[PDB]
């Protein structure tokens, strides 16, 4: 199962990690991804991930998006996880470099509490803009399930663990 994790809360876990080298290793039931309202996997999380799936990921998400229409923002798919874990949940937070409402980040987070353990990164992080700091306080004070936070920047894992609560 879930190893090197310090734990947060009750049920939010932190580890320095690859989420890829970690879904590959643990293989979860869920594995959740940095998703855009398109599901077009191209670079974060997403395209790490569906990079590893050998773009099954992406065919699988084409004709998700091609049966549905977008996801919206804050919203979320369960898709297969290929070789990664048994699912994948899609889920899209803000990308505030495209001006979306950081609101949506709960909302975003509200998803993973239909799943009893998750692994995920930190939603809206990285290359969708928001300030990790401020996602992780998010996710702790929305998310109510199991979850299992995959920091792949040791510099940033550091600055969430030591400057928490």
């Amino acid at each position: 199962s879930f190893s090197g994790y310090l734990k947060l809360t009750d049920n939010v876990y932190i580890k320095n990690a690859d989420i890829v080298e970690e879904a590959k290793k643990v293989k979860p039931t869920v594995v959740v991804n940095a998703a855009n309202v398109y599901l077009k996997h191209g670079g974060g999380v997403a395209g790490a991930l569906n990079k590893a799936t050998n773009n099954a990921m992406q065919v699988e998400s084409d004709d998700y998006i091609a049966t549905n229409g977008p996801l919206k923002v804050g919203g979320s798919c369960v898709l297969s996880g290929h070789n990664l874990a048994k699912h994948c949940l899609h889920v899209v937070g803000p990308n505030v470099n495209k001006g979306e409402d950081i609101q949506l980040l709960k909302s975003a987070y509200e998803n993973f509490n239909q799943h009893e353990v998750l692994l995920a990164p930190l939603l809206s992080a990285g290359i969708f803009g928001a300030d990790p700091i401020h996602s992780l306080r998010v996710c702790v004070d929305t998310v109510r399930t199991n979850v299992y936070l995959a920091v792949f920047d040791k510099n940033l894992y550091d600055k969430l663990v030591s400057s928490f609560l």
